């Protein structure tokens, strides 16, 4: 038995005041998350613009994080990944020592580790710590899956490693990794397919559309888990046209041009190579926002 | 709309000495009636369409009809090609010859575009009044069937009334079902049958199931019960299997596991198909020992 | 090894009310042969094998034969199948019937494995006398030969004497001809002509030069002169109509074209292909614009 | 001005965790020896990811020093998929004497054709010397579109070509066809000379850390429209520079100059780590084929 983070959770958005973190801004929307349901928040994932934040800053969310959500039954699941293995082990000592409840760790991008990297990878950062280790599979982004044998290996040779985030698109691989080691915790990371990853067997969804509607996502979410699967499947189905928009260009770039149009950040700001969305796909964000409705604080 | 849902099987298609085994064939498709199969599909990529004439086509159509006559199993014949002449002439064969409908695969190598494929399908449609179910393959034709074309055709169409989606694509069935949630989705890929019922599917046209059919059958029930919990356990315990029939291409392996569970007397095919390499041999035989095989 | 190299062509098929226009088939081969190319290539992917019927195809082969007969154009006829005892058909059809050589594409839809490929090679190959060339498409076909397979059969069969690659894996073709530099590696995408010729390919086997004949095979003799700046530039020149005769499915676009410049009588193909888009239609008319079109 | 001609894309070695100062000195140094035109430090195959920004910069600073009283070129690594990060190493490059710089796609975080633009566009306005794009979509999951490249070239006086590792020679070919201006630079071993029978200027070579003499030979004999002798070497090279990709570069690589006795220790830093003891052999096989110079 391990400790786990599962439910329905938010690759929170950063937001940028005058190329400066706004941290005021960044705790109002983690309690506008928790206000709505939300069962634990990811500061400074992908959808965290982790790349183009410094050390620094990114810890200073990460804080900010586990502050806001003290004294609430809301986890901090912590994002904590590195294409170095020595940058990652920081990153998680840090979310250890500050108070986060768990990690999420990305599989390398860019320098392509073999299965048996990913698994020193991954050994050395569980090892580090004694808090739970999510993986977190974005091939498309990373250049590099972790094989389905990887990630079990991983599961069953560390103690903290409890689960997966899977965002490649692949069911098959969510029947396999189930199939072959029903104790993990499957974690839906690409929105438009939360609910059959989880009437599969998944445990939760880290995602970028609840940022916007946390209260939709953590209804499907909650429904789900309580095997309510018409319920689940309808919140999905009218998910589905703002959950693929808020990919028509790279993201974070959509969700966060959806925040600021909803009044939600006060700064439409990104840090390059990041940008504001052309002037078409800015119209289409806006078009598929209007069809759904939107909490305030 | 006029359907046929539920667990079907695409046959496999026995030779003896380079010709179709008739009552080889008809004795496989009674063991599927005896096991709660509610639909069998004659020659389907996995019946070896490529490689039969269209008169040993035919045959295996009308051997079809006439075992499952006089039971409630229909049957939805095989009648795709790549050449819309071609496929027109099989939907009219098979309406004449007692099919309860058609599946008919995505034209293969010559690559049509989205209006090619409209023209292609509503052309079949209106040359018979049974149900078609769409068939969609990427993989192996080349082409995909557009989400906008699938539901296009099943609106303008009366007896356009699905597809069987074989294309590893769950966000394509979300896509499908969100959209048009009055079609017939039906897995065309079994190892994740439970995850496409589970959104809304309503069957599965299956592999496995020539093998193992009363799984098959019972996983497929369960889940349009919304019995989920049972369909889950069974997908998951037929996922060794399901994967391993695809080692290398269908159908293969699961001739290769027919011949080892003593269902047909030889494996054989017709070139360029041919038996599989003698390490895939090893890994289908070790598989099977897992699961219990029915008899006839 | 008897060989057809150089400067080949994949007709089209012209259709004139649902039929093969036979007249004008002959007609557009003349013109081929009078603009410096070295074999034309009946029945190809190019000319619609898949919608034509096996008598239609074999019709072609003998007015290809025929219309080539007193010349020093060669013959490479199309005699591909995704089911070896067709391709077999085809190709002792085309050795009686006075073709040169065969084309014969890799099996479509069925995906044999590379056994399988090699076998279905192995029996065409000996069905005949005369030289084979094979075809590696796995855009259309969904399989790929592997250069271990193509390299095998070239050194097991006789007549096989070479590939003609539309696979744009430039890194492939360095591997063909690294490990067996006696085989004739032919370009079947335009596009890279000259990368394929400079690393030793020996031939193209084209769709542009169904409209520019004289471009394509003053390229191709300039490559195989080692006249390689002469073979760039026009490799060059021709990259944006090589790359608009894709932007529908060939043969839509090459089709399209060579009604536009008034060479064939009416834009016909059969189902499942179709007309292009008015917009592509523009954009194909557009880019005509600035080349040099030869007249009948 | 442009740095082309047959460059290195030189490993990192590693003693004891630190980087080896003094055996990355004398691999530049057997390098120059061997005819090659340029250097290139910390790139991919140099483990940019694992290094921290003072030794990326310590590498740069010793690749100038090692080459500064000779013709050897030293292009920079100085890639990030942070703008800012890849300013300031960009800055540091040219303060500290590098002759240009080679500049990675960002990678992971995936940006739109016009924040590639933007990025460039930054990185190219901080320096006055060279900057080579880098186009390798299977390691950063983005990809530089051919516009995109040719309006980089067209718009920034700075930056001059391309190094592209896409295995895509249409992409060659629609570059250089629509801007023979430009300098295309081959980041692929394996079709060196097809890259460059088409118009491509130089190479950014793996192989070369071993065999420097071999891929100076093969690029100049392009150079020079030799091309019968180009490809000659091209194709006796082939069946190593595959090998040396059996695993993620530059696993093999690093494997086959420790194997050679080129570095002391067969060591990496995490995520990256030794081949399976099966790729170990077969890259030791291969090894075989070929006269491996010393210092
Ligand atoms: N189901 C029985 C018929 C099989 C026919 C065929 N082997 C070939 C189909 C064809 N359209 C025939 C063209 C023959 C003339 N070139 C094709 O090969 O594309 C196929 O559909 O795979
Ligand atoms: N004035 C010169 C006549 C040359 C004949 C022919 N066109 C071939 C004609 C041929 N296809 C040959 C068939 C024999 C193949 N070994 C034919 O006679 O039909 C050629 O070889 O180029
Ligand atoms: N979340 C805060 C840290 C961000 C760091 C970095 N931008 C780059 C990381 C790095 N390993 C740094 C290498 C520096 C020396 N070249 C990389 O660029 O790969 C990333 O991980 O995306
Ligand atoms: N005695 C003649 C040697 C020439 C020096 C240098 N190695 C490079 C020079 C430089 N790297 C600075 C160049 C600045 C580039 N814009 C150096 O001074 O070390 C070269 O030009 O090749």
């Amino acid at each position: 038995d391990k400790n786990i983070i599962i439910g329905a959770m938010t690759a929170l958005i950063t937001p940028f005041k005058n190329g400066k973190v706004d941290e005021q801004s960044y705790a109002r929307l983690i309690k506008r998350q928790i206000e709505n349901g939300i069962d634990a928040v990811v500061p400074v994932g992908t959808t965290g613009e982790s790349a183009t934040l410094t050390h620094e800053e990114h810890r200073t969310c990460i804080e900010i994080a586990v502050e806001t959500c003290k004294g609430t039954k809301v986890k901090v699941l912590a994002g904590a990944g590195s294409n170095a293995t020595h940058e990652a082990v920081g990153l998680a000592k840090f979310a250890k020592e500050h108070g986060a409840d768990g990690i999420l760790s990305v599989a390398p991008y860019y320098n392509k580790p073999t299965q048996q990297g990913l698994y020193e990878h991954y050994k050395a950062i569980a090892q580090s710590v004694d808090i739970p280790v999510l993986l977190y599979n974005v091939p498309g982004r990373t250049g590099c899956e972790i094989s389905t044998d990887t990630i079990i290996k991983l599961f069953r040779d560390c103690e903290n490693i409890y689960g997966v985030k899977e965002a490649s698109g692949n069911i098959d691989k969510c029947v396999d990794l189930l199939a072959h080691e029903p104790r993990m915790m499957l974690i839906s990371g690409e929105d438009a397919i939360n609910y059959p990853i989880l009437s599969n067997g998944g445990k939760g969804v880290i995602s970028v559309t609840s940022n916007l509607l946390p209260d939709m996502i953590s209804a499907l979410t909650h429904f789900a888990l309580d095997e309510n699967y018409k319920e689940a499947k309808k919140i999905n189905d009218e998910l589905y046209n703002i959950n693929k928009i808020l990919f028509c260009e790279s993201n974070p770039i959509p969700i966060k041009t959806a925040m600021y149009l909803a009044g939600l950040i006060e700064s439409l700001e990104f840090r390059l190579p990041l940008c504001s969305p052309s002037k078409e796909n800015f119209a289409k964000i806006e078009e598929v926002m209007k069809k759904y409705k939107i909490k305030g604080f």
